[PDB]
């Protein structure tokens, strides 16, 4: 069973979300991971608690707007990159990464500041 917080995330951000597949990866001395493919082609990776780590849209599509963290929305808008949409967002302890329809991507550190 997909953890509650992950089903809530899917149901909060996606329009008429339907699950096409769920892959559970269990490793001996590591934490369980979940990969979910929705019928609209969105792929999401969740940690064992059901916190999203990555959201990526199918080619030609963009992810929903409510997912990208505010500081990154602000940066993208300030640089006229918001309008074209985000195809992928990732986060971890090191920070955040956003990728755009054109192929441009930006990394931000844990504090929401640009990093190389």
């Amino acid at each position: 069973q997909l953890p509650l917080p992950a089903r809530n995330f899917i149901n909060r951000h996606f329009t008429k979300p339907e699950v096409s597949h769920i892959k559970i990866d269990k490793e001996m001395l590591e934490a369980t991971k979940y990969e979910v493919l929705l019928t609209d082609g969105t792929e999401i990776e969740f940690d064992s608690k059901g916190n999203w780590e990555e959201v990526s849209a199918r080619k030609g599509q963009v992810i929903p707007a409510s997912i990208v963290p505010n500081f990154a929305v602000d940066y993208l808008k300030a640089h006229n990159f918001a309008a074209e949409g985000v195809t992928k967002v990732e986060r971890d302890r090191k920070g955040y990464e956003v990728e755009l329809s054109t192929g441009v991507s930006f990394k931000f550190d844990k504090k929401g500041k640009f990093v190389k």
